[PDB]
């Protein structure tokens, strides 16, 4: 008539969310008063038909459609909300904890039930016993590991030992499961280990193969995010049902391994589209657990507590404490196997783990599945009450003293530099208020409200609300503002200062790196690694952020290079040509060639059997598919040497042969032909798929390569723009000199150093880093280009709708960026020369330098620019990297820079000296060129305000860092603020400038300036002083005075 189990799924829904609500202040779970409500509704159902009825048509269910629907969602959320990045840093370590730690745990536990249970268990049940008892679900733990503070790492490794816990213990479950209730087989040892090797790698395999169709699949899914929410339901559902029923290997290792590699590359998955799933997921694992702990207590109550004796009870006791012994040796057992592993173990994060065994929904299902597996037997109630005892036992006592256990061993103590963040937050958001109050106290609407309520409803206060003698110590090395005492520094405070100067150094390079995280340029794993560092340069004694240990980001060798090289030897290569040139051919043969595999390996399936006799064996084959359509032609009838010298041709001419022999056997048309054939199809089929297989695992190992470069470049590019924001702002707290001097030493040697090793990590691999650097430009660009749509969607000038539709326009762009090709090209000289920044506009500015550029090679060690000597020339790094000593500033100058502006405009010998870091590659205007082409233009844009710019750029932007280093700005917000500036000519303004309040910044370039009424003649190029009105200048000859503002911005 009407389904009933809409009606239990709702009431579960109902309870799950009374349960919830009513007991946030308890430290009880919600789960143990879910159970105490099933047991209610099921005594009730025992007493009421009705009740009777849904609890029938409900909890009494199939223990196939049970795990087929329950378990695809608690392992796929459990895979999914994993930490990935910290799950495979430790990835060795919880592998084996879980899986050693899985077996010989069962074993114990089969022994200790055979060994004290009454019940005359077997050995193969007894495993089954302790697979159930021994699959852990811990969230409370995991969640009170998250929430508090540090240990972070810890929590990761519960998870992923739970995670890998419960796939392996279903596994375990489901061979003696299926040895126990179902024993009509006999096998032989061959089948045995060939059964043991289908599931252990069958599991993973169809995991990986279909998590990397979906990924594909999801990486080409645009503007449509209920598809991809669809594809993960049936992605998750469909390898686990196909791998369970069809497949017959492991299903929840599939799934394991589908939510971890869906976990791992999450950003084929747009961000709202991963937000949903983060919650849809959690919200069905939390549906799952709720609706099993409803049917786990009314089974319960219902057949499980009718067979039970005060010596059960008894057994349930022992059992209790036997198991968290047994979990406790095994963690003590395997402490120094997990101890010599880069994240060894304390003994408090052991015991923490070894209480943090929270039996979960997963071995309660296993249960309900033997209970109704079991039938009429006692066994499956024997089951069911113990792991219903075990779950409630281990959910009360191990959730209230796993609280009470994080409190007492001191892993709950909030660290002292978070306390003084999170003070100075309260801080200032209490002055916030207080200055939004006083606001709101006279504004005409809002007068009249009554503030009491207002300041008793807007009131955050804080959380966290021989200590004593080190937060006094730390308050003690503090010589700043809050005190007024001349001294004289002393060696022990000496040692004092260089250790407050060293933290707050390493401090500010954190807040850099977040800073950096905060504006979409550092990535989120390369964040992580560099305050990582830092703080554990932090722990040591006087040790700061290395270069050593930073270089291990970017170390490009391993796997991957070793199979780049090969395959490229592999695939280099070297009338009829021209349509073998048009490699149109190619294709088809490759398509022929898999019309040609699949039809024989039919071929094979039916003499494997072995009709019209086969279709008078296929017609052939198709003649063997028209003699490989005649040998490809004759391979274009014998193109000459370029079918002579290579081997994959060798190889062709060995098929055309073979097929001749073929031709032959049917003339002689037994079983000598068969095998014969047999061999001529699977060669070529291998070798025939092997060069359309080369070179995409040439792109999937680019790929790879790809990525770790990128992590590589990001984790560098962060420490040297933290290190410059670091060296900007490093004058403010510190005080002394010398430590300053020495603090700047060690800054500028680490910076050269990263600089340095990023230049030749480019030189390494070319393609690859103008892929990633192409991937970041156009990351960087559809970023602002949002940051521009939200700036005019805020001012109003532009309606939601609309705006909405320039963000799905720049979403879909960025999607389209994250399926890039992970290999561009470089581009020639000819493209480095047109893509400048001063020759970007005029084509025929662009045909004129072409026509006079010179590329020059220089070794290494070779002298490009001497100080000295007068300037002759401008140079253009189209390749290489270049080492600049200056009167004294050190600094590598990257490939498509520009060397010689200043030179060839002011007529000055040159300020620095260039010499070749590696072998480099320059294109040299002569002076009197750049004269003629500095004379021959003449549009708004000309190449002397274009040179001038740039330069203007370069001088500019770190004395407007030097002032708005207080602001906070980041480097890349003063170069596009200085972007949008222009220089301003003097003959048009008569020499005589004026500065004005629109005006947000005046920096002259080059000349000397008389300011403030000739108050005083400044003759050094800086920022003009808001302090001075007007500006007059003066012609002198080859002065040349430039001026470069920026005005404010008008909507
Ligand atoms: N502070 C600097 N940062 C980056 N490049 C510089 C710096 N100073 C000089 N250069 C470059 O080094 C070149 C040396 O010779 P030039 O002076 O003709 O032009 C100079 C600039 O291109």
């Amino acid at each position: 008539h009407a389904p009933k189990v809409i009606v239990f799924i709702s009431g579960s829904c109902l309870f799950g969310a009374i349960s919830r609500s009513l007991f946030k202040k308890l430290p009880i779970p919600y789960t143990v008063v879910l159970l105490i409500l099933g047991a209610i509704l099921g005594v009730v159902a025992s007493n009421v038909p009705l009740v009777e009825e849904h609890t029938r048509d409900v909890a009494h269910m199939d223990p196939h459609v049970l795990l087929q629907i329950f378990l695809p969602v608690l392992i796929f959320e459990s895979a999914f909300a994993m930490d990935v990045h910290t799950f495979m840093r430790s990835f060795s370590q919880v592998c084996i904890l879980a899986l050693f730690g899985l077996v010989v745990a069962s074993v114990l536990t089969a022994v200790l039930a055979m060994n004290l249970f009454n019940y005359n268990w077997n050995f193969s049940e007894a495993m089954m016993f302790g697979a159930i008892m021994s699959a852990t679900d811990p969230v409370a733990v995991v969640a009170l590991l998250k929430d508090l503070g540090a240990s972070k790492q810890l929590g990761t490794i519960i998870e992923g030992e739970s995670l890998l816990n419960d796939g392996c213990a279903i596994v375990i479950f489901n061979v003696f499961m299926k040895m126990v209730f179902f024993p009509q087989l006999t096998s032989t040892v061959g089948q045995n280990v060939l059964y043991f090797l289908q599931v252990a790698v069958a599991g993973p395999l169809w995991g990986y193969a279909v998590a990397k169709v979906t990924v594909f699949f999801l990486s080409h899914i645009f503007n449509d995010a209920l598809v991809e929410i669809t594809i993960t339901l049936a992605a998750t559902y469909l390898t686990y049902y196909i791998g369970d029923i069809w497949l017959e290997v492991s299903g929840v290792l599939a799934v394991v391994v589908l939510g971890l590699i869906v976990n791992a590359e999450k950003t084929s998955i747009s961000p709202e589209v991963e937000v949903f799933l983060h919650r849809f997921w959690e919200m069905l694992a939390y549906l799952a657990n709720t609706l099993i702990f409803m049917m786990v207590g009314v089974v319960v109550t219902q057949k499980a507590l009718v067979a039970v004796d005060k010596m059960d009870w008894f057994y349930l006791i022992i059992l209790y404490l036997a198991i968290t012994i047994i979990r406790g040796m095994v963690i003590s057992l395997f402490s120094p196997i997990l101890s010599r592993i880069g994240y060894g173990l304390t003994w408090r994060n052991a015991v923490i783990m070894t209480w943090g065994g929270l039996r979960g929904a997963v071995g309660l299902a296993l249960a309900l599945v033997v209970e109704n597996l079991a039938g009429n037997d006692v066994i499956g109630s024997k089951f069911l009450f113990h792991t219903a005892g075990i779950v409630v036992l281990t959910l009360v006592i191990n959730a209230t003293t796993i609280q009470t256990l994080l409190r007492i061993l001191g892993m709950s103590d909030i660290s002292i530099p978070k306390r003084l963040a999170m003070a100075g937050a309260v801080r200032r958001i209490h002055e916030g208020q207080n200055r939004t109050l006083n606001m709101l106290k006279s504004d005409r609407f809002l007068a009249d409200a009554d503030w009491d309520i207002a300041t008793a409803a807007c009131e955050i206060s804080d959380p966290y609300s021989a200590d004593e003698l080190t937060l006094g110590e730390r308050k003690s090395v503090c010589p700043g503002c809050k005190a007024m005492v001349p001294n004289e520094p002393s060696p022990r405070e000496f040692a004092d200062m260089m250790e407050e100067a060293r933290l707050r150094m390493l401090k500010a390079e954190k807040i850099s790196y977040w800073k950096q995280f905060e504006h979409g340029m550092l990535a989120r794993e390369a964040l992580r690694l560099l305050v990582q560092h830092a703080e554990v340069a932090a722990d040591e004694k006087d040790q700061f952020i290395l270069v050593d240990d930073l270089k291990k980001s970017w170390q490009i060798k391993g796997i991957y290079p070793w199979l780049k090289r090969k395959l490229e030897d592999l695939i280099s290569e070297k009338l009829m040509y021209k349509i073998c040139h048009h490699m149109a051919f190619e294709v088809t043969i490759n398509i022929a060639i898999v019309l040609n595999i699949v039809p024989i390996i039919m071929e094979f399936v039916v003499q494997d059997k072995m009709q019209k006799i086969e279709d008078a064996l296929r017609i052939s084959n198709y003649v063997f598919f028209v003699i490989y359509a005649i040998e490809a032609i004759v391979k274009i009838l014998g193109l000459g040497r370029h079918y002579i010298v290579s081997h994959w041709n060798k190889f062709d001419a060995f098929i055309l042969v073979v097929a001749l022999v073929d031709i032959i056997i049917a003339e002689t048309l037994s079983s000598i032909k068969v095998v014969k054939l047999f061999r001529l199809l699977r060669g070529l089929r291998m070798l025939r798929l092997t060069k359309a297989l080369i070179p995409k695992l040439i792109l999937v190992v680019n790929g790879k390569i790809n990525n770790q470069l990128s992590l590589g470049y990001d984790v560098g590019k962060g420490y040297i723009i933290g290190e410059e924001e670091v060296g900007k702002i490093i004058d403010r707290m510190v005080d002394n000199k010398k430590i300053l001097r020495e603090l700047k030493h060690i800054s500028e040697t680490g910076r050269l150093q990263v600089v340095k090793e990023l230049g030749l990590l480019q030189r390494e691999h070319p393609g690859i880093a103008v892929s990633v650097k192409t991937r970041q430009a156009i990351r960087t660009i559809l970023n602002h280009s949002r940051e521009t749509i939200h700036e005019l969607q805020g001012a109003g000038l532009l309606d939601e709708m609309e705006a909405h539709k320039l963000e799905l326009t720049v979403e879909i762009k960025m999607k389209r960026l994250m399926n890039a090709p992970s290999s561009i090209p470089p581009p020639p000289p000819e493209n480095l020369l047109k893509n400048v920044s001063w020759l970007a506009g005029d084509m025929k500015l662009i045909d004129f330098i072409k026509a006079r550029a010179s590329l020059l090679h220089f070794d290494y060690g070779e002298v490009i620019v001497r100080e000295g000597d007068e300037s002759d020339g401008l140079f253009l790094i189209v390749s290489g990297l270049v080492k600049l000593y200056g009167k004294v500033f050190e600094d590598y100058l990257t490939v498509g820079n520009v060397i010689g502006e200043m030179g060839v405009l002011t007529k000055k010998p040159r300020n620095a000296t260039v010499t070749c870091e590696t072998t480099v590659q320059v294109y040299f205007i002569t002076a009197e060129d750049m004269n003629i082409a500095i004379d021959t233009f003449t549009l708004y844009p000309s190449l002397e305000y274009r040179l001038w710019r740039v330069v203007a750029i370069r001088i500019a932007t770190p004395l407007i860092m030097e002032q708005m280093a207080f602001q906070g700005w980041t480097q890349e917000k003063v170069k596009l603020h200085l972007e949008r500036g222009y220089l301003v000519d003097l003959a048009e303004s008569h020499f005589q400038f004026n500065i004005d309040a629109t005006l947000e910044d005046v920096i002259l370039i080059n000349g000397t300036a008389y300011n403030a009424h000739t108050r005083e003649e400044i003759r050094s190029p800086c920022l003009i002083s808001r302090t001075v009105h007007k500006l007059t200048f003066q012609y002198t000859a080859t002065e040349e005075p430039r001026l470069f503002v920026v005005r404010n911005a008008e909507y």
